[PDB]
């Protein structure tokens, strides 16, 4: 495989012929320091393509997705240039000709503050499997200064989901610990406070959670005790307005833990209780809006509600859900279409369930005018979809995102609101 050069490479930066690939895992991309490097994240411009992904037989078709085309001028980088050899291979199999490998990312670009790169700006809220192993082995880890944690398997009335296997010593929390089967709402302070102690949480405890995806059918009951991961993030969001300080996500859920090669287990780890919650509830009540101010936010330039459902639903076809009555959708709010129906995440997420490389997610954004300099509140149902869009808009350092955590039902449970229907 032919070799680029730092010089070369420099000079090209900004070039829209030449594609630079990272082929580190997305954490590294986000930000991770995952070797030790001074300074993380991936070469400015930088596409996001895992080595994992070529044991998948979607890989050739992800390429073509990301308008990695064979007339392209392809650089590759890792940690290593041995780390990139697959990966060329697998391009020129594939009519891929003008394939070239950056050898000097570590660490000579990443110890270097003259050479430009990007980073999720709060990557360290989205971690990688290596770095819960480490959390719960006790190891040096980077990015955690606290001495207090639990790793929590999320759930919607599914507690087979996480006796079936979860990562060690976890414990489980159903969705139904911190939001209501009747509002569909994030549940009062009084309540939050002792769910959160009666699973073992304080306001300085550090709080990973991740969930199972187990494939949702919409002929079934309860479609959503299938979707972990969404409820993971739900349960994020709830405890991030709770006021838990520091609250991190596992990056991808369940399938990043197995992938990463280590154990599972099937015990039913029993829950400690903690005396005080420590904090007032909510603390970040500007994560959260309500219907009243949900309707103020449609009526300024400096904000808007943000659709995150799925394409049957916002034209009216369905309600999306077996528990939601009114099919149609909130006039006024910025369609930010989810993916195929009211459980999974696809156009936010690669097909390993990581989060989208973010670029990607605030281009088609930017496309509909959703954009940092607003106010936003992202909704969905009733918050699942809406909370893992937040998340990603958090996760870029967006200063003005929250979830309306009503959504249609809250909307549509009012005769008096007003409603669209059709094709726009
Ligand atoms: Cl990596
Ligand atoms: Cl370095
Ligand atoms: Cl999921
Ligand atoms: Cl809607
Ligand atoms: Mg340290
Ligand atoms: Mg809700
Ligand atoms: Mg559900
Ligand atoms: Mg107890």
């Amino acid at each position: 495989h032919m070799e680029i050069t730092t010089d070369s490479l420099l000079a090209l930066l900004g070039s829209e012929k030449v594609k630079i690939i990272d082929v580190r895992s997305a954490d590294a991309y986000n930000g991770w320091r995952m070797r030790g490097e001074v300074r993380g994240g991936h070469i400015k411009g930088a596409k996001s393509l895992p080595a994992k992904w070529l044991t998948d037989p979607e890989w050739l078709n992800i390429v073509r997705f990301k308008q990695i085309r064979p007339e392209d001028a392809i650089v590759l980088y890792g940690y290593t240039p041995e780390e990139c050899e697959q990966t060329a291979t697998r391009f020129k199999e594939n009519g891929y000709n003008n394939v070239s490998v950056f050898h000097r990312f570590h660490p000579d670009w990443t110890g270097n503050d003259a050479f430009p790169m990007d980073r999720l700006e709060q990557y360290n809220r989205l971690v990688p499997a290596e770095w819960v192993n480490g959390l719960i082995s006790g190891e040096e880890i980077p990015e955690y200064d606290n001495d207090t944690f639990i790793v929590c398997h999320a759930h919607y009335r599914n507690r087979d989901a996480y006796l079936s296997g979860h990562i060690p010593g976890a414990t489980d929390m159903d969705t139904l610990a911190l939001e209501s089967p009747e509002t569909w709402n994030r549940r009062t302070p009084e309540e939050l406070k002792k769910a959160l102690e009666e699973h073992g949480i304080t306001a300085s405890t550090t709080v990973v959670l991740y969930g199972k995806f187990m494939h949702p059918d919409n002929a079934d009951e309860f479609p959503g005790s299938a979707a972990g991961h969404i409820g993971a993030i739900r349960l994020a969001f709830i405890m991030m307005y709770a006021g838990v300080e520091d609250v991190r996500v596992l990056n991808g859920g369940y399938q990043s833990w197995t992938d990463a090669g280590f154990a599972i287990s099937k015990d039913d780890v029993p829950k400690t209780t903690v005396p005080e919650f420590g904090a007032p509830i909510p603390s970040r009540p500007e994560f959260a809006v309500d219907i009243d101010e949900a309707k103020e936010m449609l009526q300024s330039e400096d904000s808007d509600l943000v659709c995150v459902r799925s394409y049957p639903e916002y034209i009216g076809e369905v309600s999306g859900y077996n528990y939601i009555a009114a099919a149609g959708r909130i006039p006024g709010a910025i369609f930010a279409e989810c993916g195929s129906d009211a459980y999974h995440m696809e156009n936010y997420r690669n097909h390993d369930h990581t989060t989208r490389e973010y670029h990607e997610i605030e281009d088609i954004w930017a496309k509909s005018g959703i954009i940092p300099k607003k106010h936003l509140a992202f909704y969905c149902g009733t918050g699942w979809r809406g909370s893992e869009a937040w998340f990603n808009a958090l996760l870029m350092g967006w200063p003005r995102v929250s979830v309306y955590d009503g959504g249609w039902f809250e909307w549509s449970n009012d005769p008096e609101n007003p409603y669209e229907t059709g094709v726009p």
